[PDB]
C-alpha cells in the first residue's frame, strides 16, 4: 500500500513506488558513506529535498485514511536557544492545509491542519534529564497513522505513545511538494538524520508496524549505541544495560588480574537543558576479525575483544578450567594468551534499542558462556558464564558529535 518509498540508488534519491515521484535535492544535502541512505539535512537553506507527488496521488479527502515512516537521528539539544522553538522538518502543508513533522526541544509533532484551519497535533516527548537515554542522538522509527474516523497515532520504535481524536476534521488538501528541511529553528548548528521516509494509503495497524520497523532494523547487523552499523577495529566505551552507572576498568594486565565495573559513571550538564551519564568512560573494546568477515559485525560473526588500557591493546580472555561456573575475564598480553579461551560469537538482540550479546567459546568449541559480570562481595568482575538472562547485554559507544561529551 507504499504510495511513496525513498531510497537512495545509483547516485541518487529515488522512489520505488509505482508513482514515480520527482525528487530535488539541494547542494547542502549530505550523505553518511557508510550507509547512502542515512541523509542528513543542516541549518541552510539549500539544505533541502522537495518531492513533487503526482497529482493522481495528492491527499484531498475528508475519509482516506494514510501512514507514514521513517527513521530519524536527533542530536542532543545543548542550549537554552533550543527550548521553545518549534521547527519544521517535513512540510506537506498548501494554503493552510494537509500535514507536517516538526521537533522541538525533546519533541517529535505530527500536525493535520484541514482546509477550515482546525487542527490536530500527536506528540513523541522524550527527556534529556535521563542518565541514559533511548532518543537521544539515536536511531528512532517514527510511524503515524490516520484514521479519519477515529484518531491520528504516533508510535516510536513500534510502541503507541500519543493518539487523538480527528474526527471533527473536515476535507485536509496537503501539497503536491513534501519539503524536507529545517524549517523555523533559529540555532544554526542544529542537524537531523533520517532515512526510510515511506508514505501508505490506509492506516497501519499494530502489526505491520511491528514488521516494518523488525523488517527495516535488519537484526541481522549489529549495532553501536547510536543506531549505525557495529564495525572492526573501531573503540568503543561499554555499557552494562543490567548496571547502567558503572563501567569498565581494569585490576592489573595478565591472568592474575581481572576485569569489572566500577562507578558511578560522571554527569554530563548544561542546567535545564540536560543532564546525563558520561558515555566516554572506562577501557574501550574493539573488536578484531577472526572466517573473511567484511568491515561490519554481523550476528554470529566470530571476534577476539581487544581491550584497550593507556593506548595499547590487550586481548580479553579467560581459563575455563578454573574451578566455578562463572570465568573471570583477564586482559592478556596479546603474546601471553596461548591456550586461553578468547574466541567470541557476536549476538544481535533487537525494549531499548542496540543490544548486543558475547558468547565466548574455548579453542575445542565449547560454549563457555555470554559475557556479564557477577559480584564477588563488593566487585562486579566481568565473566562468561553458562548461567546466562540479565547482565549479559552490552551497548558498543562512539565518539559522536551529536552526542558533544569531550574526550
Amino acid at each position: 500500500t507504499s504510495i511513496l518509498s525513498i531510497v537512495y540508488k545509483k547516485d541518487d534519491l529515488i522512489d520505488l513506488s509505482r508513482y514515480g515521484a520527482k525528487i530535488n535535492i539541494g547542494d547542502r544535502v549530505y550523505y553518511d558513506s557508510i550507509d547512502k541512505n542515512q541523509i542528513k539535512l543542516i541549518n541552510l537553506e539549500s539544505s533541502t529535498i522537495e518531492v513533487i507527488l503526482k497529482n493522481a496521488i495528492v491527499y484531498n479527502s475528508m475519509y482516506e485514511n494514510f501512514s507514514t515512516s521513517f527513521w530519524i537521528k536527533i542530536p542532543k539539544y545543548f542550549s537554552k536557544i533550543n527550548l521553545n522553538n518549534e521547527y519544521t522538518i517535513i512540510n506537506c502543508i498548501e494554503n493552510n492545509s494537509g500535514w507536517k513533522v516538526s521537533l522541538n526541544y525533546g519533541e517529535i509533532i505530527w500536525t493535520l491542519q484541514d482546509n477550515k484551519q482546525n487542527i490536530q497535533r500527536v506528540v513523541f516527548k522524550y527527556s534529556q534529564m535521563v542518565n541514559i537515554s533511548d532518543y537521544i542522538n539515536r536511531w528512532i522509527f517514527v510511524t503515524i497513522t490516520n484514521n479519519r474516523l477515529t484518531k491520528s497515532k504516533i508510535y516510536i520504535n513500534g510502541r503507541l505513545i500519543d493518539q487523538k481524536p480527528i474526527s471533527n476534521l473536515g476535507n485536509i488538501h496537503a501539497s503536491n511538494k513534501i519539503m524536507f528541511k529545517l524549517d523555523g529553528c533559529r540555532d544554526p548548528r542544529r542537524y537531523i538524520m533520517i532515512k526510510y521516509f515511506n508514505l501508505f494509503d490506509k492506516e497501519l495497524n499494530e502489526k505491520e508496524i511491528k514488521d516494518l520497523y523488525d523488517s527495516q532494523s535488519n537484526s541481522g547487523i549489529l549495532k553501536d549505541f547510536w543506531g549505525n552499523y557495529l564495525q572492526y577495529d573501531k573503540p568503543y566505551y561499554m555499557l552494562n544495560l543490567f548496571d547502567p552507572n558503572k563501567y569498565v576498568d581494569v585490576n592489573n594486565i595478565g591472568i592474575r588480574g581481572y576485569m569489572y565495573l566500577k562507578g558511578p559513571r560522571g554527569s554530563v550538564v548544561t542546567t535545564n537543558i540536560y543532564l546525563n551519564s558520561t558515555l566516554y568512560e572506562g577501557t574501550k573494546f574493539i573488536i578484531k576479525k577472526y572466517g573473511n568477515e567484511d568491515n561490519i559485525v554481523r550476528n554470529n560473526d566470530r571476534v577476539y575483544i581487544n581491550v584497550v588500557v593507556k593506548n595499547k591493546e590487550y586481548r580479553l580472555a579467560t581459563n575455563a578450567s578454573q574451578a566455578g561456573v562463572e570465568k573471570i575475564l583477564s586482559a592478556l598480553e596479546i603474546p601471553d594468551v596461548g591456550n586461553l579461551s578468547q574466541v567470541v560469537v557476536m549476538k544481535s538482540k533487537d525494549g531499548i534499542r542496540n543490544k548486543c550479546k558475547m558468547n565466548l567459546q574455548d579453542n575445542n568449541g565449547n560454549d563457555i558462556g555470554f559475557i556479564g559480570f557477577h559480584l564477588y562481595d563488593n566487585i562486579a568482575k566481568l565473566v562468561a558464564s553458562n548461567w546466562y538472562t540479565f547482565g549479559c547485554s552490552w551497548e558498543f559507544i562512539p565518539v559522536d558529535d551529536g552526542w558533544g561529551e569531550s574526550s
